[PDB]
């Protein structure tokens, strides 16, 4: 009614107080934009906010920045009471520094410049905690000052840009709910996970008798995975803040420090700890130490700490009402029982991130420093710094940007001041140019280890050429079981995996099934030849069979197999015969005994098929063959114009005549053309060949006219048979 | 302004006080070539220094000699007050050795010889410690003497070739910073790399307050690579050196001698010293002995070890304002947890030479003994002993010219002079010719076990033929982009 809730800001508007709230929901409220908000809810907390509308938001929620709900202490679902009030502004504030564990705080001077600027009208009250980032990455981060006494107190004030700022500096701690605790938006990662995995602990933790008995039997244990300290680690710590309740620590150096007798018997002593602390949750990392048990022998100690913590937890009637958790690097190093009932049995697996995904891990590293997504909307942009970087994590990119970091440091601090005290002047000089994080990219420090991993392209319909009739074709099969199966069920026809091409090698063929997964706004799933070679030798060729498994929860999502049958005639004669390899029948007996009506689409491609199974004729696998025909005068013209549309214009390059010409150039051809007579192409460099429509015809007959009538005569014989 | 840079001399200049300063620096301090130099910094320590052009550098920074730096204990990017004096010359010097863990010193004639022609107008004072290498490579390096009274004392001097020089022999010990430091200068290797391993614990080792939490957080562990004792151990050693704290030893015979619950207290009792002589650096070349576990079993005490060392650093809140690092052999053995947050972070690949890096690597080595660089243009020059040798690191280097040497030994030292007192005669005798070298590369001492190298070669185009057709095209596809 009044009741809007609480959620963790997507636009983060690292001003504080700045809180959006939906044009559609403060129209509920009857509170116009732009006003002073008073957030009055249990417990008689109070915080003031200033409205600004987001968009896809929608009125059932309000979506709350963290430190405001840091402040009012507030957890996703409470009740608070706003309403607009009246507007005033400062006059002279005075602030003090928050000293628990912060070893004192700054010292010399920006008691105008950093706090005045940073300001930027925001509604608040005395004796306020106000978060101001910014200025780097190290050194300077979300930071909490105690407001003493402002003029006006207690009533509603917006600082303003002519007001002064005094810091008192005398060392206090803070009156309102300092750091310490991560809240979900100081949390970033999986969206969807991150609601999944908490809320089956969500109810039972907060109250007992909410959620108890009544739905289902409460969560027992929940294993997780993924880089073990990255921030995945910080998660466990994190959850504990919101519910309140003890946090208990399993970790690496007390069980490395206590041997035969002293851990024996810390087992139970933390287990102590847990029926006092209890309601309390119980978080593992230590998995991989505890129990890496494949069955072999670790010695005593190893068998004696695993056999322990299932007792421990079979020692407890699972009733005290609490919660033990586990955590480890991968899906491996985990033993085996840990499966079996009477224990842990939910097993959450923690995945990577995605294009948006990473900015949402970006956004929580993005703000110790004075960066911004609407007042950069590009250049800074998270997106920007996501398409480059492949294959990280929230640790690596925090040690990869403050790594960065000294790039911003070594144009500045090194050679300007040396001194221990801060000039006023050195705080302007603090930026963040893209350079600085494109340095690091062009350096050795990206690397990627992991096995299994995901992406979506860029490539749309303007960019692709001719073949429309494949084009209609591509969306028949793939988008139409989407949005008929009502339609689907009135012709009742009978299911399939997906269609096949063949053409010279990434002709249009790469692109064509590149461009569907976009326009579909689906995922896209890619197993290529290349990518195959990284697997089996890592010993991932096991892991696609979970890959196969992987494609159901990504759903809907193209999966897309090439030229993992290339090294199956090696052994034995496949191309109709159909005698493969240990490994592909992996793929093959996959394919028949996957479910069918799923968001996943079988495609596959070849330069002539030349590889297969009578099997994979066959239904329930690979299915009718799309032929690729080459680009006609009218595809050539199209694509032609998709190539020189990034290069200069001019009449000296003319696309009518060489199109009449040569009827038989496939897609690769007129994709190689381009780059290596495009540099001859005008003047990008002194030689003679610029600026001539013969330049294109030089290289046209170095290249092969790639004209064949046997092989597209192969394609039907092989086809209809 | 006065302010001129301290660096690591490239053109060493053996000789010290032949600091080279650039024609373009001094005349930003209006100061002519060829005159006597004032060096005067924060602690009143001061120090003289001729000056002679070199050419690559610019005026941004002076590069400066080692020793001179360790006179005046300068490290990289600190403030001077130079400019040009009155020029007089000695008469006569007294000198005194320098007896700490020396054990005594030389003890026949060579007051003059040995002395006087290594001279070659040194500018100095009174009490200043001289370094003069030569004569050898086993049994003389740089030595420094403490110089007791000059009749012109205090005033700019010259020490000439007509000046006599007398030496006390009175044990006694250095008036100013002796060695067992190891300066950058007198480090050699990667250039680049070592600028960027120092860069990050630079700022933070100096001063607490200068960047703490300012730019990032700071390092948390660092793993080194490459010859585990080469002169890479030794730069463990030398880094302590220029930051002047306290350098934590974790080594092998201790380990090793540290059975079940002697090596599981001894972990927290060089933990409890580091927290006591914070700041310090905390030094591990044992990771290959400590942590080399692959997940076998390599029994209880491998384990133990591991798992403290891990609790160890997660026992610290990450600000005793210390920093531990880590180095090993190769990119191998080593805990594959290490690499997990809460721990060691920053992992820093050492490699290997090149034609240009091994120069680098042997000037360290190169100057125990009488050669030249710019007085020995070609013949006697690190390139032509560079091009041959592949596959090779310092200590190798240093006891493969060490063992050329005795080279220069067998033909001279055993069929001359077998007597305990050192002759003045065969000092003259003692040079290098570059056949001793050349011998040792025919003799089978050179092996190369390492997988991974690379190279640059010597091949111009006028050696190259026709199909200038390709050429061009070479130009194309590779010099364009």
């Amino acid at each position: 009614g009044i009741i809007l809730r609480v959620a963790e800001a997507n636009s983060t508007d690292p001003g504080m107080s700045r809180v959006r709230l939906d044009e559609s929901s403060r129209r509920l409220l009857d509170a116009e934009i732009g006003d002073v908000v008073e957030i009055e809810k249990v417990r008689k907390t109070v915080g003031r906010v200033y409205r600004a509308r987001p968009e896809d938001e929608n009125k059932g929620i309000v979506r709350i920045d963290s430190v405001m709900r840091n402040n009012c202490g507030a957890s996703i679902g409470d009740k608070v009471k706003v309403r607009k009030v009246r507007t005033e502004i400062a006059k002279k504030v005075t602030l003090a520094p928050i000293i628990r564990k912060d070893q004192r705080l700054k010292f010399g001077e920006g008691i105008e410049e950093y706090v005045q600027r940073a300001l930027i009208r925001r509604p608040m009250l005395e004796q306020d905690n106000i978060s101001v980032p910014g200025l780097t990455l190290a050194g300077q981060t979300g930071l909490l000052f105690k407001v003493v006494k402002t003029l006006p107190s207690k009533v509603p004030v917006e600082i303003g840009e002519e007001t002064k700022i005094e810091i008192r500096e005398e060392p206090a701690s803070e009156v309102l709910e300092e750091v310490s605790r991560i809240s979900y938006e100081d949390i970033g990662g999986l969206s969807e996970q991150l609601g999944k995995i908490r809320e089956m602990i969500e109810l039972p933790l907060k109250h007992p008798e909410l959620f108890e008995r009544l739905g289902i039997t409460p969560p027992k244990g929940v294993i997780l995975y993924g880089p073990p300290g990255t921030g995945k680690t910080l998660i466990a710590r994190a959850v504990a803040n919101e519910s309140g309740a003890n946090f208990l620590s399993i970790n690496g150096p007390e069980i490395m420090s206590k041997y035969y007798g002293q851990s024996e018997q810390k087992l139970r002593e933390i287990f102590s700890k847990a029926e006092e602390t209890a309601p309390s949750i119980i978080f593992i990392d230590e998995i991989d130490s505890i129990a890496p048990k494949r069955e072999e022998v670790q010695g005593e100690v190893e068998r004696r700490v695993v056999a322990q913590l299932l007792t421990l937890m079979d020692g407890m009637k699972e009733r005290g009402h609490v919660i033990v958790i586990g955590a480890t690097n991968r899906i491996d190093a985990i033993d085996p029982a840990l499966r079996r009932p009477g224990r842990f049995d939910r097993e959450i697996e923690i995945g990577v991130p995605d294009r948006n995904g990473r900015k949402e891990i970006l956004m929580i590293h993005t703000r110790n420093m004075p960066l911004g997504m609407s007042e950069e909307e590009k250049n800074k942009f998270l997106e920007e710094m996501a398409d480059y970087t492949y294959g990280f994590v929230g640790a690596d990119l925090a040690a990869l940007v403050r790594e960065s970091a000294m790039n911003a440091l070594r144009r500045y601090l090194p050679e300007i001041d040396l001194d221990k005290p801060i000039p006023t002047e050195i705080l302007e000089k603090m930026v963040v140019t893209e350079d600085d994080f494109k340095n690091a990219l062009k350096s050795i420090e990206p690397s990627s280890l992991r096995e299994v991993m995901v992406e979506v392209p860029n490539v749309h319909w303007d960019d692709i050429g001719g073949l429309e009739d494949v084009k209609r074709e591509i969306k028949e099969t793939v988008e139409l079981p989407l949005l008929k199966p009502d339609v689907f069920k009135r012709l009742g026809i009978r299911p399939s995996k997906g269609f096949l091409l063949y053409g010279p090698p990434g002709v249009g063929k790469t692109l064509l099934a590149k461009a569907v997964a976009t326009e579909s706004n689906a995922n896209f799933i890619s197993i290529k030849g290349p990518e195959v070679l990284s697997k089996w030798v890592g010993e991932s060729e096991k892991a696609i069979r979970e890959i196969f498994k992987k494609a159901k929860q990504v759903a809907p999502a193209i999966v897309f197999l090439d030229e993992i049958d290339s090294i199956a005639p090696r052994r034995g004669t496949t191309s109709d015969s159909g005698v493969t390899e240990r490994i592909v029948n992996q793929l093959l007996t996959s394919l028949d005994g996957i479910e069918v009506m799923n968001g996943v689409v079988v495609i596959g491609a070849t330069n002539r098929p030349d590889i297969m199974d009578p099997a994979l004729l066959r239904a329930g696998r690979f299915d009718k063959l799309i032929y690729i025909p080459p680009p006609d005068k009218e595809a050539r013209l199209s694509i032609l114009k998709v190539h020189t549309k990034n290069m200069p214009l001019a009449p000296d390059v003319d696309l009518n005549d060489i199109a009449q010409r040569t009827e038989g150039y496939v897609g690769a051809d007129l994709e190689n053309l381009c780059r290596e007579a495009g540099m001859n192409a005008y003047r990008e460099n002194p030689d003679a060949t610029s600026v001539s429509q013969k330049n294109f015809l030089d290289a046209l007959k170095t290249i092969r006219p790639s004209v064949d009538e046997e092989v597209i005569k192969f394609y039907r014989t092989l086809s209809e048979t």
